[PDB]
């Protein structure tokens, strides 16, 4: 049994639910929650700014130290770093970013690292500001992610089509 609470069943292992990602994390403090980070940490907006601001930015005052020692990520790749008032843990992984031309097969990748983690908080990877289909999210999440996730949907609108449309 986990603390996650409102969220419909789509599989054996993932859910869903309408949520904006601060307050869900607030409400939880899950082990880890997901940043849907670029490649230099840079938490301009989206997932990744609504999460830094909700830290007051010491999210990024700490990945700002994370870039300097290790240099940007990969596009695909992951790193774990403190979830400050949010969460125990915030796994950052960059996702594909259509408006940048990357390629969508990484959103595969992207997916596997949520496998590194039992259960996690999340939002759909490489959709809104990234710029891929969100359906399509959903659908590498599932066929991917063997772990326990709770996917929170921002737009009541998009979450409804998102359910309607599940296979
Ligand atoms: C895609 N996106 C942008 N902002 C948010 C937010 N606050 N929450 C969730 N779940 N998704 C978001």
């Amino acid at each position: 049994v986990n603390s996650f609470s409102g969220y419909l069943k789509l599989t054996d292992n993932v859910y869903i639910k309408n949520a904006d990602i601060v307050e869900e994390a607030k409400k939880v403090k899950p082990t880890v929650v997901v940043n849907a980070a670029n490649v230099y940490l840079k938490h301009g907006g989206g997932v990744a700014g609504a999460l830094n601001k909700a830290t007051n930015n010491a999210m990024q005052v700490e990945s700002d130290d994370y870039i300097a020692t290790n240099g940007p990520l990969k596009v695909g790749g992951s790193c774990v770093l403190s979830g400050h008032n949010l969460a125990k843990h915030c796994l950052h992984v960059v996702g594909p970013n259509v408006n940048k031309g990357e390629d969508i097969q990484l959103l595969k990748s992207a997916y596997e690292n949520f496998n590194q983690h039992e259960v996690l908080l999340a939002p759909l990877l490489s959709a809104g500001i990234f710029g891929a289909d969100p359906i399509h999210s959903l659908r590498v999440c599932v066929d991917t992610v063997r772990t326990n996730v709770y996917l929170a949907v921002f737009d009541k609108n998009l979450y409804d089509k998102l359910v309607s449309s599940f296979l």
